[PDB]
């Protein structure tokens, strides 16, 4: 699935058991536009099908950026169980991609 960042969404994930993944993005970033296009069919295959995407909006989120430790737009943190197994910044390589949601 792919939401809006919420407070009561993204705990409510943590606490389900499925990974998660913090998409931070920007309205003017042309990494995030680039990301985005390639990440939308990873989302959908089957390997992703626990995967429960959260986009945080760069410019209106600040309270999510405190958080989840970001400075940047184009980042990506995975979660598993609800603890953070790996981040990224700026990749738009779509094999990277696919790995750092696989692996």
């Amino acid at each position: 699935s792919v939401e809006p960042y919420s407070d009561a969404a993204f705990t409510q994930a943590q606490a389900s058991g499925a990974p998660v993944l913090v998409d931070v993005y920007a309205d003017w970033c042309p990494v995030c536009k680039r990301q985005e296009r390639e990440l939308t069919p990873l989302f959908a295959q089957p390997a992703q099908r626990d995967l429960r995407v959260f986009k945080v909006n760069f410019d209106t989120q600040k309270a999510a950026l405190q958080q989840f430790r970001v400075s940047q737009q184009s980042t990506l943190i995975l979660y598993r169980n609800g603890q953070e197994v790996r981040r990224s910044i700026g990749e738009t390589s779509p094999s990277a991609l696919s790995d750092f949601l696989t692996r």
